[PDB]
């Protein structure tokens, strides 16, 4: 389309370019391939459950019990690390399976489909860091 | 087939059962769905390279430098563990990619297709433990 617009302007046919073609370019740029971008939203407590089952499965303690700065500390070291965090061998409640599966589906779809991941009931930086970490470790 | 054999014997038709039907059952049991079972064979040194790039990527040292008992020790703790070992983020030489990809292909195929994994140039238990660990961590 931009090739058409460029070419048309080249030959002094800009008025033709600024008709149906400009309207089309503007609609492409505004709506893209999806019309809209889906945001995802979930409670912070639902991410806390997932990390708590992870830390329980690794015999490190309960991610729920940790202070906000201990949580911050562990989350930081893990984002700095190079080792994956969990595998299929992981006790998953139905809810935890929902959270991880949502992350996998996000991972399976093109980026132009998604806007923002929104943490309901956010209160502390560890609530954001949890979500970034889950996003990385769900590929 | 066994239902046919059972039924035929029920009615005193065992002589009929012990003809073409018995030959067929025996061929099924002997050749199975693959005729043969593929063995896989690889050098021990080629597994050592893979674990050395893994330990280098995790800033733990060089798996090659470790004594046979230090190797044994690390391999044991990892098999005892519950955390996966590596992800896509891993510097892979062409050879290391071949070894991991062979393990993935093995993981993608039915068990009746495979006999044994054979370590050329085996010398010490850490050569076997390496292969068991790679088999588990390649799913």
């Amino acid at each position: 389309l931009e090739l058409c617009y460029r070419s048309l302007c080249s030959c002094g046919d800009r008025p033709i370019a600024d008709g149906s073609l400009l309207d089309f370019l503007r609609q492409v740029s505004t709506f893209g391939l999806s019309l809209v971008r889906l945001d995802i939203r979930q409670e912070s407590d639902r991410h806390t459950d997932v990390l708590d089952a992870i830390t329980t499965h690794l015999d490190i303690g309960s991610y729920r019990e940790w202070s906000e700065e201990r949580r911050q500390e562990w989350l930081l070291s893990e984002l700095s690390g190079k080792r994956p965090l969990f595998g299929s061998d992981l006790p998953k409640t139905e809810e935890i399976a929902d959270v991880l599966d949502t992350f996998h589906v996000i991972a399976e779809l093109p980026a132009d489909s998604f806007g923002a991941y929104i943490i309901s009931m956010a209160t502390a930086p560890s609530d954001v860091l949890a979500v970034e970490l889950l996003q990385r470790e769900c590929r």
